[PDB]
């Protein structure tokens, strides 16, 4: 479980860890919204892994909800194409997307799809499918992904280096693309209450989100509502 952990209680955030006893007002209020945490491993691809496990995570029973998830996988190859993404190149990544979508399809339990996640081979595959399709949202939509970078920066370069690779750390950008790239509706909470970076990813309690992500430093564990 070195890639996505087992659940730990949300407390655990505190007890574990005195770095964080000074976001223990924050931590004490999400503990009554929320009852556990998974830790994902640092490694510059957990927004991508954390997202995917949690997504998928979220599907399984849900056999309606997987089908149309289905649909929309079924169709990235032509989106990955639109963006000029060759099918030679994204097969494999594509291919290890489709396995675990088919693994939740057919019955799935949680301890499967854990252990797929936590294959090296298998989860970094899922997390460049990911990276590949962010890039291919945001290259279909050069004009509206201009307005948030660099105007030095070329849209395609930002992709190149900072979407597709591994290990690229991910600002607000990469997260709304995969997002509405997937129709993930996602709620990401802070840790820190002073960390003043604008968080598009919040919404009022009554929106219904499939994943809820808690936030610190570049860093996003997965969270489980109460
Ligand atoms: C979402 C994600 O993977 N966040 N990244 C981390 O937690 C990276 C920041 C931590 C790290 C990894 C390797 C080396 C250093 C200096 C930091």
């Amino acid at each position: 479980f070195n890639l996505i952990s087992e659940k730990c209680d949300i407390l655990s955030i505190l007890r574990d860890h005195p770095e964080n006893r000074i976001y223990r007002r924050k931590i004490e209020e999400l503990s009554k919204r929320f009852t556990a945490i998974r830790k994902t491993k640092g490694d510059g691809n957990c927004f991508y892994r954390a997202l995917g496990y949690s997504y998928l995570e979220s599907l399984l029973g849900k056999s309606r909800e997987i089908f149309k998830f289905k649909e929309r996988v079924l169709q990235t190859p032509n989106d990955l194409l639109a963006a000029g993404f060759e099918e030679h190149k994204f097969r494999n990544f594509f291919n290890a997307f489709y396995s675990v979508v088919e693994l939740v399809e057919k019955d799935g339990s949680v301890s499967s799809l854990l252990k797929v996640f936590n294959d090296q081979s298998a989860s970094d595959h899922i997390v460049q499918f990911l990276r590949l399709l962010t890039s291919a949202f945001i290259r279909n939509r050069a004009d509206f992904f201009r307005h948030f970078i660099d105007e030095e920066m070329d849209i395609k370069d930002f992709c190149t280096h900072e979407v597709e690779p591994m290990a690229t750390e991910c600002d607000h950008i990469q997260i709304t693309a995969l997002s509405q790239a997937l129709s993930i509706a996602l709620q990401v909470e802070y840790v820190d209450e002073m960390d003043t970076a604008l968080n598009h990813h919040v919404f009022p309690e009554a929106a219904t989100p499939s994943v809820y992500l808690l936030y610190k430093t570049s860093h996003y564990n997965i969270l489980y509502a109460a």
